[PDB]
């Protein structure tokens, strides 16, 4: 969803502060008949304060929408203040307020950061500094990339000298849980950004092949491998293309870190090679199944 599904600006104290939405304001807006002209304008149930613009109607699970988010749950507010603390840590301009709020993000990445910030054993719980950084990134407002120390989370099912492997817990999620029940996915963050020895690299690869032999080793182009089962590489291919599709829109500095050919599954390396290098849909797609 867009950042504007969760909060709304407020030019107060001579700059912009972000206030979270009352799940009932939203709920009120969802029943409103509004003018075509204000569909992108912040809604006002008079009872429950401000709501998001009624265009984000489908991003919210309703009676006739199972495809959106569960905005009524405790999880909702938690995420919303998460985002709110982060944005308010930036001082955002009139210039940016629109793209910042229209910024398409991962609910699920954010819910996992909630779960991290809150469990006392995690440093996130203790270092606010670190928390912000993890949020700013998942929100796409930092130069930096996801290291292990700043990772979305889940259960570490393997830890290395230069990797940490997370099991993604998306079935049990509360704000926007994975509705498919087969689902199994892991991601592998790099402990640091630095160069990685053949000892470490081979170890990781040894792990991946004994333990997770049934899994495709892929990447979405940031600093880390998602570890998907072989039946998903498909949906994964199309999605990764579409975001490189919006290169036809500069400011999306499309640094596709096609990581170490040693870990990345060979066909993904083939596929990603073509696309990152200007090729069309089909000469890319064909590399993947050959």
């Amino acid at each position: 969803a867009e950042l504007a599904c969760f909060c709304y600006p407020h030019l107060e104290n001579d700059s912009y502060k972000f206030i979270p939405f009352n799940n009932l304001a939203i709920k009120a807006m969802l029943t409103a008949k509004v003018d075509k002209k204000d569909m992108d304008k912040f809604y006002d149930s008079i009872i429950y304060g401000i709501a998001p613009p009624p265009q984000f109607k489908k991003r919210y699970n309703t009676n006739d929408n199972s495809r959106g988010m569960n905005f009524e749950t405790i999880m909702f507010t938690k995420v919303a203040m998460l985002i709110c603390e982060a944005l308010n840590s930036l001082k955002v301009t009139q210039a940016n307020v629109s793209n910042v709020l229209s910024r398409v993000v991962s609910i699920r990445h954010l819910e996992n950061l909630v779960i991290r910030k809150e469990n006392p054993q995690d440093i996130l719980f203790h270092s606010k500094d670190l928390l912000l950084k993890s949020t700013l990134i998942a929100i796409g407002q930092s130069k930096e990339i996801e290291t292990t120390i700043t990772a979305e989370g889940g259960e570490i099912v393997f830890q290395n000298a230069a990797f940490t492997m997370w099991k993604l817990t998306y079935l049990e999620h509360q704000l926007m849980p994975i509705l498919d029940q087969n689902f199994i996915e892991y991601k592998v963050t790099l402990n640091e950004d630095k160069p990685i020895s053949d000892v470490h690299v081979k170890e990781l690869v040894a792990e991946l092949r004994w333990q997770y032999n049934k899994f495709a080793v892929i990447t979405h182009g940031k600093g880390h491998y998602r570890i998907v089962k072989y039946s998903s590489v498909a949906n994964h291919a199309d999605r990764v293309y579409a975001t490189f599709k919006s290169n036809v829109k500069t400011g999306v500095n499309n640094d596709f870190n096609l990581l170490d050919q040693r870990i990345i599954w060979q066909n993904w390396y083939a596929f990603t090679s073509s696309m990152k290098q200007g090729n069309t849909l089909d000469v890319c797609k064909r590399l993947l199944f050959q």
